[PDB]
């Protein structure tokens, strides 16, 4: 039998046979009291104890969401929808462990993305089963509340203070600090890593004083808090929740009364008016997300970073080649996953229309000018590949690079990567290229499974990425081997050296999209 | 040494040049003196004189203001007129090889000076060298500048505008009725000018009245599509009415405005030209070419795109640091005697001066486009950038943009990039290769070896002299010096140009492409 005593009681797991070895999994362990009606919107409250032996043999419920319905049956959009049944009773975590039991293993904890409006820890692509076998690490992933249930903000009010989903993540980190040693883990060798909103969440735990002693290092895949979508100001967050109050018919006059209504509305009706809280939305809009709550975040995050008020620690940051493409099929005119989606100049301007609603026409025009210096002026996809770069450069790449630059200026080693390989099984058309969120499959080592129809070169690349991610976790250095391996240098604001990741050849280069990033950091703000 | 023109006889003088001799005729009147009743009018054709005319010395320069910002300084004073100033100035010069040729091609020089100054008699325009070594006849005119040459009361024949341009055209008419008596070919005639002269040359390609009077054109650091070259009708009229108010001639109708101006002392007109436009810059042309419906039948950009111009091969070019010559005249932090390093804010102040009417975002847009340093450590960054901002916008990008459209219509276009700084140039080193300091090289001044030039400058000058002359004769500045670069032809896609310096002569593509795309595709929307 497979049992282990937690500070909250005993829990039993299951054996899995992987690559000829065995990995022990504990799926759906509760870490906080169910945030049911009274506690809804409150911070997660700590567990007491449970009866008998919890069987952690099945993924738990996903926290409440809307689902991607745009293309039914399509694996590309379906793979990101929650694969468990959805509920407010949803604060659970998973633990994968190498067998035989490790004495003092390093722990990796995954924080899923999804724009702070979706996500779950039970997707196939987040299966930690492999990482535990290949590199003998302990992998933990947790469900955190998302959407209005997770980040409704009336700061100063304990009934709905904002940043609850972040406080869900934080208490899960506290649980690992309290328990993972029983599992054979090292609570002082703990590395956070997430993608998109998960990477943004990871970046903010570096700022929050409460998380400064719950983890050792951080990995940020295609996300950082200084992205335009990550953090919303204090009073637009409140303007958002006052609007949701009316939309649901319970604008009352003193705040705790308005939460009293929202606690009695079924989770659905809250979920289907989350989208009307903003007057002018883009495909990349975060209606209810992180905010400056005065508890998790004591100031606007860009300031905290500029003043060095953060955890001093190694970080591994990176991005994909075509991060913007995934969002154009979700509103940009002329774009479809079933075309090759070659647009014309006016369709391009109508695209900026969508992604930059409140920007002046002089500002749109300057964005166009900076991305229209065609090296070859006869190729149609010029305007198609331009807007995908605009969306990706402004929302992911240039903030991630700018965050690393500012972070490295305070004396801690930073390593930047540029993921350039398109998966052989990518169900989207290839005009979308190396898409957002499609490096995760290689991070978790899915191409190591031989029965999955991945190429041999994709297994080699996945085997490499996995070794470097785990080596960064254990040692703070993303090496692969001492010999026969391209050395990954540190990112420092002068040379700005990054490492490319693909199947042809990994090599060192400098100043990633520096001519494009200069526009977004030094000219677009003044517009 | 006398020659019978169709208006009379003129006497010349023998010049001993490089051991040989060249015969010079300095100061032959090609038009009636534009005085009294004739001020502000198009040049009147001249009647014959029964005596013999003495063309033995340079004639008087046209009335103009004089650069006295740096008294004593050879660098600013070498452009001032070297003869007396007078409204009686419509004269030309002719240099001719000895032994006299009988159908040499002829090169006509149109001087620059912002349409405000200039004269044919300056040492850097001495045509005697060109006639000696390349055996070509060289002609230079004096055309009215300032308000006396370009004041425009549009539609009114008493002050129609572009009078100085008609001055040039009447000189061009003269060479065609008289250069055969000098040994010249009236049907193999090349116009070359610099700055306002090159601008003037480009507008002769558009004027139908001048289609009959030359063959090819060479345009040094100037074109009509340059921002300073042509002033709009509304601008020209406001400018004319402002000069009337300043000189006490604000009156009832236009013909009374003009009679009052005809009675003003010449200096009462030139000393008020500076106040005629409120937002003047260093490069400001107070009175210049306009669309008069006579010399220019409408707006030049139009006529160019529509294809109504003389179809012929041209030679266009610029110098590496065109804009540096103007930062000395008003840009804060600059000086002839400093090293002239400026702050970012001093740079932003300089932008305000050269771009007075542009919005704050527009200046901010210029600042960003020229702040992509290759090395940020260098303190010279902001001083070099504004010099390039002024150079690109005012000269380089217009010249390239002019050459592209012209070559499009199936004409042989040749573009050069002059990169050599004269070892004699009296301005400081930081100004680099300045506006106008390729002229002495084109006129072959380094060819006389007692003038303190480097012999590298002699080789450089003699080659420029040869290609300029061969472009005039043949329509391709080939230079027969064994192994030497084949000057190819400018074309819209590859856009190949020829470098000029003592070290070597290379061949390149798309000059200042990243910079010029800003000035042609984005800045007209700020
Ligand atoms: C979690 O575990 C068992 C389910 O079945 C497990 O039984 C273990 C003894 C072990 O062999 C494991 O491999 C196997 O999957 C539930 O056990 C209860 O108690 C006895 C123990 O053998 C079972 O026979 C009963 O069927 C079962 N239910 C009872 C007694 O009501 C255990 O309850 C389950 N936990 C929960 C919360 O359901
Ligand atoms: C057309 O001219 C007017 C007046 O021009 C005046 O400018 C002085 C510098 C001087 O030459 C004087 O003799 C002449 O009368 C211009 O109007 C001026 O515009 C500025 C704004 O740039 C105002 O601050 C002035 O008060 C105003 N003055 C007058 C008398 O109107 C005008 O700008 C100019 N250009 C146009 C109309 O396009
Ligand atoms: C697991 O490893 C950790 C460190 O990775 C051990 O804890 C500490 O080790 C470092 C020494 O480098 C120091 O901070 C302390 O000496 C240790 N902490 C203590 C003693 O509280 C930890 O001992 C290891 N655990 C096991 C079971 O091997
Ligand atoms: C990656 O590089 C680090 C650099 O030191 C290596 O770290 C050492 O790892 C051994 C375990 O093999 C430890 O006992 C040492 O204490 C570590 N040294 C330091 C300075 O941290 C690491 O081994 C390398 N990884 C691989 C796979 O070669
Ligand atoms: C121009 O304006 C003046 C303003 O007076 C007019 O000049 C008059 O001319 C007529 C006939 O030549 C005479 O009666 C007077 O000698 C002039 N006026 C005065 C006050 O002496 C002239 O007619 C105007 N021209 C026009 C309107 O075309
Ligand atoms: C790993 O090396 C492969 C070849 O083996 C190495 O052996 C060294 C001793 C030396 O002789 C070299 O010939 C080789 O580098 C090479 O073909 C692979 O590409 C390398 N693979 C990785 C992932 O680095
Ligand atoms: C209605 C609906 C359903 C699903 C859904 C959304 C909206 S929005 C979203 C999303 C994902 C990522 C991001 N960023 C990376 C900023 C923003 C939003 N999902 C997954
Ligand atoms: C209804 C709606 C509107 C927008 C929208 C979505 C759904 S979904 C989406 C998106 C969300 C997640 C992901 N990954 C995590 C790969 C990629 C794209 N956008 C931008
Ligand atoms: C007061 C004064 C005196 C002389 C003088 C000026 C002003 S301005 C000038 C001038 C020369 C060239 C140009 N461009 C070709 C742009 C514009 C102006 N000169 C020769
Ligand atoms: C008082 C004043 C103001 C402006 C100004 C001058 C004098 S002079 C000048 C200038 C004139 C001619 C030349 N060349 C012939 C090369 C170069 C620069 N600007 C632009
Ligand atoms: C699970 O772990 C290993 C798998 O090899 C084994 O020693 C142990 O007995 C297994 N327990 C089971 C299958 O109940
Ligand atoms: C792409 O598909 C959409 C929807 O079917 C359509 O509106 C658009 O015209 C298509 N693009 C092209 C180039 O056909
Ligand atoms: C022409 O020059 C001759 C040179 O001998 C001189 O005598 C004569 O005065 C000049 N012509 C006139 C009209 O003075
Ligand atoms: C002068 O030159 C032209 C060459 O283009 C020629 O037509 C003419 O016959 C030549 N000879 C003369 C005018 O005596
Ligand atoms: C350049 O000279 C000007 C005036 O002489 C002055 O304003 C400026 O400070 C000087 N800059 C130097 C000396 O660096
Ligand atoms: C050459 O140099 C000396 C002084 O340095 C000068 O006297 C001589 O006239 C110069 N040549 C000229 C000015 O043509
Ligand atoms: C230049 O071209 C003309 C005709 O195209 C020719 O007469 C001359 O010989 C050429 N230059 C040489 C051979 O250097
Ligand atoms: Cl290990
Ligand atoms: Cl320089």
């Amino acid at each position: 039998d497979i049992i282990i005593a937690t500070k909250n009681g005993k829990v039993r797991g299951m054996n899995l046979t992987v690559f000829g070895g065995t990995v022990t999994a504990f799926l759906g362990i509760p870490y906080a009291q169910p945030p049911l009606g009274r506690l809804r919107f409150k911070k997660p409250q700590s567990l007491t104890k449970w009866s008998d032996i919890w069987n952690a043999t099945k993924y738990a419920n996903s926290c409440c969401q809307n689902i991607d319905q745009s293309f039914p049956g399509f694996h590309g959009s379906e793979m990101w929808n929650p694969n468990t049944d959805l509920s407010e009773d949803c604060l659970y975590l998973n633990v994968w462990i190498p067998a035989p039991k490790p004495k003092n293993a390093t722990v990796l904890i995954w924080i899923y993305g999804g724009g702070f409006q979706t996500g779950t820890s039970s997707l196939h692509v987040y299966d930690g089963k492999f990482l535990a076998r290949v590199e003998r690490v302990i992998v933990v992933s947790m469900n955190y509340r998302v959407g209005a249930l997770g980040f409704l903000a009336l700061p100063g009010n304990p009934e709905a203070p904002g940043n609850m989903g972040l406080f869900d993540q934080q208490l899960a980190l506290q649980w690992v600090q309290k328990n993972i040693a029983a599992f054979g883990g090292n609570p002082k060798s703990v590395t956070l890593f997430g993608e998109s909103a998960g990477a943004a969440s990871v970046s903010l735990h570096l700022l929050s004083p409460g998380s400064h002693s719950l983890f050792t290092r951080a990995i940020l895949q295609s996300g950082s808090f200084n992205a335009p979508w990550a953090v919303t100001s204090l009073y637009e967050a409140r303007n958002r929740t006052l609007n949701l109050a009316k939309l649901t018919g319970c604008s009352r006059e003193n705040e705790t009364e308005i939460i009293k209504c929202l606690r009695n509305k079924d989770p659905q009706e809250i979920l289907l008016n989350e989208a009307f809280v903003v007057p002018y939305g883009t495909p990349l809009s975060v209606n209810f997300g992180p905010t400056v709550d005065g508890d998790f975040l004591t100031d606007m995050p860009d300031i905290l970073l500029e003043l060095g008020q953060f955890k001093k620690t190694q970080i591994l940051v990176g991005v994909n080649k075509d991060e913007g493409t995934a969002f154009l099929v979700y509103g940009a005119p002329g774009f479809s996953k079933d075309n090759n989606s070659i647009i014309t100049r006016k369709e391009f301007q109508e695209g900026l229309k969508i992604f930059f609603p409140g920007v002046s026409e002089f500002g749109k025009e300057s964005i166009l000018f900076h991305y229209t210096d065609w090296v070859d002026d006869q190729r149609p996809e010029n305007y198609r590949e331009a807007l995908g770069d605009v969306v990706g450069d402004y929302n992911f790449i240039c903030p991630a690079l700018e965050f690393t630059k500012k972070f490295s200026e305070w004396g801690n080693n930073a390593f930047f990567y540029y993921f350039e390989h398109r998966s052989s099984k990518l169900p989207w058309p290839e005009w979308m290229g190396v898409m957002h969120g499609y490096e995760i499959e290689f991070v978790f080592g899915l191409p190591l499974e031989r029965r999955d129809n991945y190429t041999k070169a994709e297994e080699i690349l996945s085997r490499s990425i996995v070794k470097r991610w785990a080596n960064f976790a254990k040692y703070g250095n993303p090496n692969e081997t001492q010999n026969n391996s391209t050395s990954w240098p540190v990112f420092k604001s002068t040379e700005q050296k990054y490492l490319t990741l693909n199947t042809e050849s990994t090599r060192i280069m400098t100043k990633l999209r520096a001519q494009q990033c200069r526009f977004w950091t030094s000219f677009f703000p003044k517009v």
